[PDB]
């Protein structure tokens, strides 16, 4: 397999289904990346979330190199071989973080308070130490809502990040030899700014194209309305990636607006908290109306979780808080996800996935 | 399968190995059962369970008659079904919570405060309405120390309540056509009275025998002499279950002393607290020098997690509170617990145990 290869098999309307061919493995899309924050995918063995359909999962700069830090797992022969995950991992670059998880910015970087510093050439170093194999731009994400002026200062300074985080990568022979790098589309919900941040990233050049600055509270309707001019202005020949969204019904509609890639943390962090996703829509597993049930989290759902166990038997393992009930709901909530990519790559194969997308969310919303 | 058949392969001095055959599955004596006290047990699929080499695990009337309820477990198909464990069931009949978990007792039986009730009768019941496999007598566990009056008093109520729930049994054909009775043996750390005790429920007459009253503070010194006089009056041809232990070179002693069956929380919860067991002693995976020791925890161990994952790896997730750490380290430990089994029943086997036991300890004490 090549370093980076993307490959369009099939497309109907903006929508499009292909491969992502990297060294590590072969990446199905549009795909779902599981997150694995503390170098852990919650409750979960790498082998369950292999088992899921999942091709890659998602780290986070930020958090790893507080913890175990970023030199002691470089030490410890890198990511892959610490948490067992032999397969692509992409790695977050900390500019979410940057307003989050306080901090002191300047051009140079962000310092966050122990003190850290985190600037393009340290979070590009980072991940070169976890070995990450599509490693992020260290960009800003807009918060929200933010003013024009705001807006426009805060993308442009990305768009500096952005060429920095380029060189630092370029700089770097064996990352620039064995990962991939993504640059990240800011400018909040302006057309004319996204349509600059779209231009500066195709001047300097990525293997593929985050669409940055959503998922930050602003709600399915502008989401898409964003997406609506934003993904057209990315280059087509290149993977597009939604940061951190998100729910079912958000995956269908983003990747009729032409999103390759998504990742959130709603079936993981949801899972432990009782939702279970289900064709007919969500349900908490903790309400008492599934104390007796026998059915299966869902009907349909191939997962092992469902062949196995009762809504009764989660129901009283989540109420009493035991480990048992994250794993199985985490395990049935990620294979759900997957099942969901892999009928809307089918569904895009076949011509078919308007029709999919309008059947899906009559019966999910029923 | 027959209902129930104990039979001694090989002898060593007091060491028994053989087999218990029940309906559900073969026993492989001495036995260690992991401990599912709430209907899982914690951090692991029944299937990883069984993995790890378990013929049998432990569940528990109390805390089960409280979360999810008897009668509830019974209408979704009982215990098996409900936690996806085919294999035998060994259930505890309430008498440690009698004195743990305030109450009110009386001849009848003992009020627990919502207010339940446990008696002889009720605990058979409920233990038939989980459908457990072994189900053990309803007895009160003397606390410690104990007067020898005290200790006198409460014997002869356990007698008396080993009566009641042999008659109970009884009277339920399915149960008793499908289940096995044990007995449990109480008198403190007084020889007189484990005597009358061992005297009383071999004239009552029980498919296995329990040595009561032990693990409750005493000392391995103590236990151990009051083993050496309690196990040569329990009936030789019926297993002898150790009540609560224990501790590695517990289950050894024990087993030098004639004991088949164990079980306790120890490689469970201590686990999740961070303490793996190796060949060469107990570890904390928490402590700092294992933040960069690649070796498994185990350079012997045969389990999953130690072909996979480094000392480091799970150091992190413990320090981390991540569930992975605490899935790992139960996996690790309750195998562990089962490859002694598995040394101490071959050892007996070849007639060579007694040299096992030194060399065990010599290593594991070094
Ligand atoms: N680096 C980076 N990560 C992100 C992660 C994100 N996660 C969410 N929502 C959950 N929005 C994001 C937006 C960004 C973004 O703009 N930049
Ligand atoms: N029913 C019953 N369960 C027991 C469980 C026990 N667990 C421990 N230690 C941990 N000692 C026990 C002792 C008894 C006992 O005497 N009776
Ligand atoms: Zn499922
Ligand atoms: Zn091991």
């Amino acid at each position: 397999r090549p370093r980076f290869s993307f490959s369009i098999a099939a497309r109907e309307g903006k929508a499009r289904t292909g491969t992502i061919e990297m060294k590590r493995g072969v990446i199905r899309t549009p795909a779902f990346m599981p997150v694995g924050t503390a170098a852990t995918v919650k409750a979960l063995k790498p082998e369950t979330v292999r088992a899921t359909g999942a091709d890659i999962i998602l780290g986070n700069t930020y958090h790893l190199m507080l913890r175990p830090g970023a030199e002691r797992i470089a030490k410890l022969g890198g990511l892959h071989s610490f948490m067992g995950w032999d397969r692509p991992i992409l790695t977050d670059s900390g500019g979410y973080q940057v307003m989050s998880l306080l901090t002191k910015q300047s051009e140079e970087g962000v310092t966050f308070k122990s003190r850290h510093m985190l600037s393009p050439e340290r979070s590009i170093e980072i991940q070169h130490l976890l070995g990450s194999d599509i490693v992020m731009a260290f960009d800003e994400c807009t918060p929200y809502p933010a003013t024009p002026s705001r807006a426009a200062s805060s993308m442009e300074r990305s768009m500096r990040w952005a060429k920095r985080s380029r060189d630092a990568f370029d700089s770097r022979k064996e990352q620039a030899e064995n990962a991939a790098l993504f640059g990240i589309q800011q400018g909040s919900v302006f057309e004319n700014l996204r349509q600059q941040s779209a231009d500066a990233l195709a001047e300097i050049g990525f293997d593929g194209y985050a669409v940055g600055g959503l998922a930050v509270g602003e709600g399915q309707d502008e989401m898409f309305r964003v997406l609506d001019f934003s993904v057209p202005m990315l280059p087509d020949d290149k993977p597009h990636y939604l940061m951190g969204v998100g729910k079912p019904d958000d995956i269908v509609g983003a990747v009729e607006r032409g999103i390759d890639m998504f990742d959130c943390v709603l079936p993981t962090r949801s899972g432990r908290n009782g939702q279970a996703f289900t064709w007919d829509g969500p349900i908490n597993i903790r309400n008492a109306r599934f104390s007796e049930d026998l059915k299966p989290l869902d009907s349909e759902c191939h997962c092992a979780v469902c062949q196995k166990w009762s809504r009764a038997y989660i129901h009283h393992l989540i109420r009493a808080g035991e480990i048992l009930g994250a794993m199985l709901m985490t395990e049935h909530n990620i294979a759900f996800y997957q099942q969901l990519m892999q009928k809307i790559r089918d569904s895009i194969s076949e011509g078919r996935f308007s029709q999919f997308a309008q059947d899906f969310r009559a019966r999910y919303f029923a």
